[PDB]
């Protein structure tokens, strides 16, 4: 078998994956909220890399 060489418009395996990414702080790529309440989870930041 030469096999069928499948290609896909998405090519992801049902997103069943937590990316894992190393960020620093920059302005204004990262930086945290305006916030007067304690952060938390993945939204304790903003900026062009979210």
């Amino acid at each position: 078998d030469g096999n069928r060489d499948r290609s896909n418009n998405i090519t992801d395996s049902l997103a069943n994956r937590t990316l894992i990414v190393t960020t620093i702080l920059e302005e204004p790529y990262v930086m945290y909220r305006k916030s007067d309440k304690p952060l938390y989870g993945n939204d304790r930041f903003e900026g062009y890399c979210l």
